[PDB]
């Protein structure tokens, strides 16, 4: 095998993993369902589960956060696929059941632990239709100390004028992406409102799965994995670059798509406004 997912291949990624930049240094936050130990292809720096049913969460049933966590950084030899920082560390953290939801109580809380357990990359698959000033306290705090945050959205699609934004959406602080092809297009199913703040993939992209093997997901929480991947990996030639900085660094430099509402900004581009 050895088989890469053009996944990233689209945001100028395999292009860092030459120099030497493999995201090494960065811990990345992926909240959602879980992500596999088994994995022939994984690796797994740590994790605490946050909510009371499936209380390891180094079993995941679902696949939501194992395949998000996938594009996050899946191991690299003759195993297949790869991401933007596969020499990452990966922390997993669930927050959800798994084939269902969960409680703000259990988004909110291993998000402050990927935070205040000094989490460099935080991913968050996962989009809320209202949000309090209790998930308005982490992400403003997560965000103040170091960290950023990079959420999901879409599944909603349009609206006319008001926006199909989930939460961490429609708020200042954290960077909501979105879902892209190839074709540089967006997607049916994808989130629009004055908060989108960058595009990226997300639609079938292969990675792996529970039991021992891959399989096609099609989303925008997908998406989130490919941001905060250059995210690791823009920390990577300024190992003390911050927040804010690397913020506009992405942001700052992508290409041209459509309106700041289904747009955003552009595509992501490792080896552009990622230096």
């Amino acid at each position: 095998a050895q088989s890469v997912p053009y996944g990233v291949s689209q945001i100028k990624a395999p292009a860092l993993h030459s120099q030497g930049y493999t995201g090494s240094n960065v811990k990345v936050a992926v909240i959602d369902s879980g992500i596999d130990s088994s994995h022939p292809d994984l690796k797994v720096a740590g994790g605490a589960s946050m909510v009371p049913s499936e209380t390891p969460n180094f079993q995941d049933d679902n696949s939501h956060g194992t395949h998000v966590a996938g594009t996050v950084a899946a191991l690299n030899n003759s195993i297949g696929v790869l991401g933007v920082a596969p020499s990452s560390a990966l922390y997993a953290v669930k927050v959800l059941g798994d084939a269902g939801s969960g409680q703000y109580s259990w988004i909110i809380n291993g998000i402050e632990w990927a935070i205040a357990n000094n989490m460099d990359v935080i991913n968050m698959s996962l989009g809320g239709p209202s949000g309090s000033a209790a998930l308005k306290a982490a992400v403003d705090k997560a965000v103040a100390s170091g960290v950023v945050v990079v959420a999901a959205a879409g599944n909603e699609g349009s609206t006319g004028s008001s926006s199909t934004v989930g939460y961490p959406g429609k708020y200042p602080s954290v960077i909501a992406v979105g879902a892209v092809d190839s074709s540089n297009q967006r997607a049916s199913f994808s989130s629009v409102g004055p908060e989108l703040d960058v595009m990226a993939p997300g639609v079938s992209i292969q990675s792996t799965l529970p039991g021992n093997k891959y399989g096609a997901y099609n989303g925008t929480s997908m998406a989130s994995p490919h941001v905060a991947g250059a995210a690791a990996l823009i920390l990577s030639k300024h190992p003390n670059w911050t927040n804010t900085q690397v913020r506009s660094s992405l942001q700052n430099t992508t290409t041209k798509l459509g309106d700041s509402f289904y747009y955003g900004k552009g595509l992501i581009n490792v080896q552009a406004a990622a230096q």
